[PDB]
């Protein structure tokens, strides 16, 4: 099956995160200037989007993972991934 | 199919906009720091992408809504959604 | 079937790049404030995502083009599109 990706980046440095949806799972590949590695993010979804923003030098990431009509938001705010408040009535 | 999303964010609060394509309909959910609400954007499209940029504190959003080989650009520039000049020969 | 797009933008003009996956080919439309034109980017893919960042006034673009389970990264750093180091085990 044909993977679907989403990407975000930050910093003059920079850092890149690439999310791939495949077989109902979204996984994460990371670049911080020194090679690609597998990130901590591992959550269910058939579809993925992402956005991120800096507050000073602190990154905040939001990943929108969708299966069927249900989209779940995942939040990185410096200390692990947690489910966000996002809802929609799809 | 699953729903398909696209996300953008700006500032440090931040503001977030999440666009969802659901069986050919695109809708918008918005966060400005207190809670999610349904945004004004509601247009047809089977696929969606988005980008945004600030000019000072003024946000500009471009949503690319695709049905078949026709992509329609939708523009937010402070005063409602308008069709943009984007064309492609798909 | 519908085409699938990805978009990025930078600066305050702004510059915008829209990537469209259509029948296994990804092409690029560009805006730099003065009309849409067809960009140099032409690579295979059924799925596309993009991110970009500025270093001063120099843009850096990364396009993730997927065919089946294989994602290829393409890099713009001011001298044409080049192969990126991205890998994944999908
Ligand atoms: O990688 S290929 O593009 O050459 C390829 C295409 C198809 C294939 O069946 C395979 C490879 C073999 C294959 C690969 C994988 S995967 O490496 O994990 O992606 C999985 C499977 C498989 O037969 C099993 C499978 C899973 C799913 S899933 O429910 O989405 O996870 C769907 C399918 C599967 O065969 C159906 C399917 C979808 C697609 S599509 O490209 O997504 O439309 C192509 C092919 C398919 O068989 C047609
Ligand atoms: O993709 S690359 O081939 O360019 C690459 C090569 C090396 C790298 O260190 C990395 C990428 C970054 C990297 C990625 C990963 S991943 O998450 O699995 O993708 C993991 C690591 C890492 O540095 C951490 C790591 C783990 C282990 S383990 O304890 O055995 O699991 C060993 C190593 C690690 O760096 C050593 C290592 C092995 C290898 S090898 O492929 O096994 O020869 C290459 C490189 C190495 O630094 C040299
Ligand atoms: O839910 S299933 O995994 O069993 C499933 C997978 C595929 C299917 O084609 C169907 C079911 C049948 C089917 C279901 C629906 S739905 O009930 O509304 O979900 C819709 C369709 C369909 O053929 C028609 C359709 C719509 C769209 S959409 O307009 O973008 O929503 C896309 C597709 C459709 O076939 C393409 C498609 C996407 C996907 S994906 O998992 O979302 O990438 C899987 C399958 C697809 O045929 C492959
Ligand atoms: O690839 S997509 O994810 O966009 C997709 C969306 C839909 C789908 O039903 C399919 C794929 C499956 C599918 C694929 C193809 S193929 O790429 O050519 O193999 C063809 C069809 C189909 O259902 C048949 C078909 C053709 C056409 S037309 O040639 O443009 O007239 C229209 C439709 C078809 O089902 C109706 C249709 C339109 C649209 S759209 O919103 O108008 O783009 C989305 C989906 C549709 O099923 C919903
Ligand atoms: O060459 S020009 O000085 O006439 C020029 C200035 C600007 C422009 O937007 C363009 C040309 C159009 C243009 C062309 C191309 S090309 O097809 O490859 O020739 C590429 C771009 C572009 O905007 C994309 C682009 C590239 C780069 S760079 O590759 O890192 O040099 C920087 C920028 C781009 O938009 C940002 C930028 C900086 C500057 S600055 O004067 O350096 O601050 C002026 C203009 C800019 O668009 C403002
Ligand atoms: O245009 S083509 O797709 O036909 C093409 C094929 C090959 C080529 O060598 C090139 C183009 C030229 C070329 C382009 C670039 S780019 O500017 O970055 O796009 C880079 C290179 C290059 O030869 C250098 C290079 C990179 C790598 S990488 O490690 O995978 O990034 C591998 C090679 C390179 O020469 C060896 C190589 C691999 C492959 S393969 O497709 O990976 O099997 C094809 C060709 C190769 O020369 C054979």
């Amino acid at each position: 099956s044909s993977v679907q990706t989403a990407a975000t980046s930050w910093g003059t440095v920079p850092s890149i995160r690439v999310y791939t949806a495949n077989n109902g799972k979204i996984t994460e590949r990371c670049w911080d200037g020194k090679g690609w590695y597998t990130g901590a993010f591992n959550e269910p979804g058939d579809n993925v989007s992402v956005t991120s923003w800096l507050v000073g030098s602190a990154i905040h990431i939001r990943v929108y993972a969708s299966t069927g009509t249900t989209t779940t938001e995942w939040c990185w705010d410096g200390n692990g991934w947690t489910k966000g408040a996002y809802t929609a009535t799809n």
